[PDB]
Parts: structure tokens; sequence; C-alpha cells
């Protein structure tokens, strides 16, 4: 019914709305993680800053998807943003592993979205996903994997000195 | 159990968590409103920018409450962020009135929070609420009331020229 | 026969030449529209500037396609540029709607071109179309739809005050 | 019927429209010539730049005539822009000679236009043609004649070294 | 076994390693060509600079592929870099033609890589190849074709004056 | 047969070509080492940057030898560049020790080259080797020995904290 809509299938619109919800959920998870490390009994300021930055970037991803939905003449339908799985993230390493797993889930959702856009012969949507989301996801996953590897090699779970020094030198 | 907690009652902590959820919900409502006016069949860019700015500011309010919760030794417990009441906001005037009503609800919640902080003899929390939230709320309510009044006097609901000119001159 | 030609099918070359003609035709249509609004009995200077800018950008699109044709070793075959459908465009709103319809036709042609490039396994051509034409087309269609919506809500066809004020505030 | 029309005869208006078409045709011819020299089997970049510059200037001439038509209260009536006579221009010298012949035809058309304006006692049109078109045409014809003479003296048709060196030193 | 690997098929990893070897081989060929023209009995400094620049750029292409291999969780497996086909490149024109043929082989390998990435439903790899390699390859092939055409038209193989002047004016 | 050759014995030319191959092989080894430390399961960015810098410098050494070969009228004869001994370098300390051993082999080759140049009474070649290669080799060997010593004293092979901190403070 939109005057601008062209070659934009309904399944693509629904999947874009689902992806919007997933990006908002990721922003919420990162917000929770950020303020876990601000606790007086955790007190790792650079971990908190890192996760707050990630939360803001995920909000940006969601807003770019909403802009895309309006550009193609689809209609945005928002849903509840579910609370994060954990309230206590238990360590810097555990938070990094959870973030890695979350970003891999988001990547899988984006790949399914790209496959749907391909099956519907929507080159603009495929290009939008490739240009703005796929490489960003690969970069984020690689960075999180590097952080997890370094924390593990330092002996992070047992020794708080490892997490302290990683906070200052890598995230600082 | 927190080493920093002092004169911070459990009811105050619970009410702060509830206020965090309300601020996040307000940010979500403003996000929905912002991308309603970005639609090709609505197409009021300055309304969209205004509501996006409000959404970001509400996110900031929520984050400041989370920082307060950590400062006093309370523990943050996040909940689901419920979807906004409407998906179609139907006009600039209707969105402004809904925003006014939302900000008045938020003000009422903050006043109840202040009364609870007073009854528990928590001067730091009372001062935090007064300094960072009460006057901001009064300013926002006054501004929204002015916008609603001007739109009504222009004849906004019937004439789209009113909404167009308000978009350019007041929100521009 | 070209020393540089590689994975460039003849159907792709023919379709590129057809697209060149369509882009030149669009530039001509926008030129006609621009100098309609320069008439003393129409006298909407910002409408004229907008459509002249669009005409120049369409010329740029055509020249970029010609450069592509030479880069891949195809040969350019120019055809007549047909005169525009109308000499009197009758209003700012009517011109905007005609421009929207023209840009949608151009988008449909580009999508058919992309499908042909996909069927011939020509990734370079597909990427060229996606990178330089598809998102530009989506942006142009969205912008024209917004202009049409605003003119309609202002009451443009009946009232010349609407067209006058749109000229100064949106296109100014 | 135009409120601004004064001492502007119908034959003058028709001849101005014909001149607009001729200027657009010249721009198209120069565009074809420019992208002939961009071919991988021709590969004379400065010839291509020269002819593209000429094409843009001819577009400017056409637009100035359209502005004149609106200034005097006449009405623009566009026609088809015929495809250029050649798709393969066969050498730098051949293209230069064809350009010389085209500019001489355009000059002859402008002189007939001036004679018509004189016979209708239209001093403004005569002055417009003299001030903006006649001396520009004489300069262009002289420059093209100089280029043709130099290419001939270098032995251009037989030796590609002549065309190469002319491209770098004269058109560079 | 990599914590970051996702939607990255083993055939894609093997083909990426093969492409790394091909890019390194191209860098080696260009190095040989560059120092052929530095010989006292050849003595064309700008040809040498051109081919050295190409050698460095091919090294950059190889390193970018290695970075890609690590980003996706694949493992780099290096092989011998075979010596170039020729030690005496015999002329500027002959070297340019050999470079054209080499770049066309590299383009064919990249197109096969893209087809493999498409068959394995790997949009990130397809986009990486399209964004960073395909258009660069097309540009390089077009430029080499232009150089070959100009050298041939100047009479390069027979006359050393042609090669001398091409060295100063085109490659200078 | 070269017009510039003077006091340049054939054995010297052959040994220079062998040294060119050895320098290229060293560059390849350092490239392999650099992209080992870029792996997600190793993730020591400053080790990778150090070894990439060394690889580029070895390429420069090879190119300077090729320039020398042309300056004296000898002829360059390139050979295959053999793949590095290892694909998994297993630790920062192990890579540093392997680099030390490689640089000592290169130094031994250069000393044999200098002895050959002395036996052939070639003062220019002896001075070239002394001025551009011998002191650089001694500096590199000393630096690598210092790095190995520090890593060993930190307990590098067992503790990843040692390698992490060496990465940030010494190579950072």
């Amino acid at each position: 019914t939109s005057q601008v809509r062209q070659n934009y299938h309904q399944d693509s619109e629904a999947a874009i709305n689902r992806q919007i919800n997933l990006e908002l959920y990721a922003s919420y998870v990162y917000l929770s993680m950020s303020y876990y490390f601000d606790r007086d009994d955790v007190a790792l300021k650079n971990f908190a800053k890192y996760f707050l930055h990630q939360s803001h970037e995920e909000r940006e991803h969601a807003e770019k998807l909403m802009k895309l939905q309006n550009q193609r003449g689809g209609r945005i339908f928002l849903q509840d943003i579910k609370k994060p799985d954990c309230d206590d993230w238990e360590s810097g390493l555990n938070a990094m592993e959870c973030a890695l797993h979350l970003e891999k889930n988001v990547n899988q959702s984006l790949l399914e979205l790209h496959k749907l856009a391909t099956d519907k012969n929507d080159p603009h949507l495929c290009d939008f996903i490739e240009t703005h989301y796929l490489n960003e996801q690969v970069k984020a996953i690689k960075e999180l994997g590097d952080h997890v590897t370094n924390l593990r090699k330092m002996g992070a779970p047992e020794s708080g000195l490892a997490e302290y020094l990683f906070d200052k030198h890598t995230l600082g």
C-alpha cells in the first residue's frame, strides 16, 4: 500500500522487524554487562566502558534497520525487549564469552536474513546486509575471540591480577 | 552485604529499579514515535529528530539511575521493556499529547520515589532526585504543553499545513 | 574481440546500452520539468533548481554506465533520446508524482539488469549495480515520496500557497 | 498570452526551439566522441576529456537558450535528440574534423537565427545571439581548425605517435 | 575447531590459501619485471617504478587475504612461490602484455573463488571478494590494455623512441 | 658483455643472486610468523606488527641487492622462494628463537660473501656489504637475543602472562 514499495516481499519485512528486536536485545544485554562491572565489588572500569560502547553501537544498528524499513515502504512493528539471561556475569572472561556467543547468534540471524533476501531476489536488501552488518559482525566476533584467548592465557578466571591488567592494557 | 552501603533501604533500591525500567520504557516509546514520523506517508523530519533526541535523553536518565544504584551499593535487577502502546501515532499533535501524558506519568513515579526517600530518611537520594530529575521533568512537561497548545491553535488535527509549518519553524 | 573483455556476456552489454539510454531520457525529462517551473506563469524557482540538479545527476549516472561499458570491453551503441511525455507539467505536485513514477521505472529496469547479471554469473556487474545505483534509487524514491506526501497534506493541488511555502521551506 | 511577452514574434520562438534541439544534439555528439577515445583500443585520455568538456559546454548553451525562451514569454517545445551520425570516430583527426564541421553547421544555424531576428526588428534577441553565441562559435571554429592543422602537419592519420604526442602536449 | 569460525567451508579456506599463493607469485613476477628495466642495457626508469609499485600492491593484496583467513577462523598454509616464467622480458611492450595476461589469470582465479563462495552460501566472502578485488582487477586490466594499445600505436617493438617517450609522458 | 661491468667476477655475481634468494626467503618466514600471531587463538598484535615490520625490511634488503647487481653489470637470476619451515610457530619465545637462528644463518651467508669479495679483490662489493648489511645484521641479532633473554626470564613458555606483558611493554 506504500507509494515507495517495490520488490520488497512481506517475509523480508517480517524478518527485518525480528532483526530489529534482536539488535535491541543485544543493546540491553551489553547495558547489563556494562553496569555489572561498575559494581563496587567488581570495579573494572574499562570493562564497563567497553560494554557500554557496544550497547550504544547495537542501538545504532537497530536504528539503521528501522531506517531501512521505512526506506523500502515496510512498516515497523516493535515487540517486547526481553530482559538479559543473567544479572550476575561473574567475571570479565565469562562476560566476554557470553558476548562472543551473543554476537555469533546475531550473525546467524543475519545470515538467515541474507538467505531469505536472496531467495526473494531482493538485491538491495542483500547489499544493505552485506555492506552494513556482515563485516561488522565478523570484526566483532574476531575481536571478542582475541579478548577471550588473551584472558584465558593470562589465567583470568582464577587470578584477578590477570583481569586487572587486561582491563588497563587492552581495554584501557 | 555491600561494603559501601549506608542508609540505603531495600524499598528505595526496589523503587530505583522500577524507575530504571520506566525510563527505559520511555526511551522505547520515543523511539517508536521518532520512526513513525520518518514514514514516507508521514514525512515530518523535524518531528522525528525531536523524538529521537528525547529517546536518547531518556536512555541517559536510565543510565544515570543505574550509576546511582551502584554508587549506593544496591544491585540492579533489570526487567522486560514492554512494547509501546501504539504502532501508529496518527498525527504530530496526537504524538505530542501522548508524550505529555507519558512525561506526567514519569513525574508522578518520581514524586512517589521522592516521598519514599523522605519517609526512609535518605537525604542523599532525595537530593539526587531533586537535582537531576524533578526540574528536568517540569521543563519537559512545560515544553510539551507549549507544543500541544501551538499545534491546537494552528488547527493541527484537520490541516496538514499547520503540522508542516510547526515542523519547520518550531522543531526546525 | 576486446583484449580486456572477460566474463562479460553480450546480453549484459546490450542491457547496459539500454540502461544508458534510459538514464539519458531521465535527464531529459528532468530538464523539461526544470524549465517548466522557470516559466513566468509558474515561477517556482526552487522547484526548477531541484529538477535541474536531478537532470545533471542523471547525466552523471549515464556517463558512469558508459565508463563501465568501456572498462569491461563492451562497445557503446547510442540511440535516439525520446522527447519527454509532457510539455506542461501542470503543478509542483504533478511533477513530483511523475518524477516518482519515472524513478520507479528506472529502478525496475535496474533490477532486471541485476537479475540478468546474476543469471550470467557476472559478480563484477552485480556489485557495480548494487554499489552505484540500487541504494541511490531507493533514496531518490523515498525522497520523492516524502515530497509528494507533504504536498498532498498541505493541500497543494488546490491552493498555490501550499506550493509556494513548500518551495521556500523544503526545496529552499 | 504571456504577461511578459513583448516584441517577440512567433517565428523567433520556433527558431529558438530548433536551436535548442541543435545544441542538445551537439552535446550528444560530443559525448559519443568523448567515450570513443576512452575505449581500450583507442586509449587517448586527453582527447576524451576535451570532448567531454565540449559536451558539457553545449549543454550549457542549450540551457541558456531555454532560459532566454522563458525570459521573453515564449514556450519551450522539446523534440527527440537524434543519435549521432557515427559510433566509431576512427581517429583523433577524424573526430576533430567532424567537430569542426558540426560547429560550422551550428554557426550557420545561428546566423540564420540572427537574420530572422533582424527581419523581425527584435534588437534584444539579436544582441543576445551576438553577445553569447557568435564570438564563442568563432573561437571554437578557430581552435578546432588549429587542432586539425597541427594533427595534419604531424602526419596524424598514418602515425599513432603524432596522435599520442598531440594528446599529451596540446590537449594535456 | 576455531572459536570464531561460522559459515566458513573448508573448500573456501583451501581456495583462499591458493589465492594467497597466486598473489605472492604476481608480486614476484612484477619484482622481476621491475628490475629488468633497471638494467643498464634497458634503462627505462619509469617502467621500473611502475612495475615495482605493482609488486608492492600485489604484496598488499596477499596480506589482505591472509588477514581475511584469520578473521574467519581458517588457517593459513603457505606454499613455495615459483620463480617467474621469464628472466629477460625483452621490451616494455612485451612486459605490458605479459602483465595483462597475468592479471587476467588472477581475475579468472578470483571469479572461480567467487563462484565457490556463492555455491557454499557464504555472503561475507562474496562481498569481501567483490569489494576488495573484483573492481581493482577490472581497473588494472583496463589500464594495462590502454598501455599496450598506446605502445602498439606508437610502433613500440621496432622503435625505441616510442618506448622512451611512453616512459616519460605516460609512466612519468 | 655489459658496458658498465668492471672488476666484477662471476662468482661474486652468483653469490649475490644466492643472497637475494636468502633475503626473500627471510621476508617470507617473517610474513608467516607475523600472521601466526594474528590468529584468534594466539592474538598477540604487537608480535604480529614486529614480524611484519621485519618482513618488509627483508624485502628492502633483497631489493637493495638487486639494485647492486644491476649497478655492477651483473644479471639477476631469480629462483623459487621456498616455503617456511613451520606453519605453527607455537609461542612468542619460540618465534623469537627461530628468528635469531635465521638471522645468524643470514649473517653467516653474508660473511662468506664478504670473504669471496675479498678473495676476488673487489673493494666496492666488500664496502657495500660492510656498509649496508653487516652492522644491520649485528644489531638485529643483538636485539633478538635481548628479546629472547627477557622472555626467558619472565617465564614465557609456561606463563602466557609473560608473553602478554612483553607484547604490551617491549613490542608496544
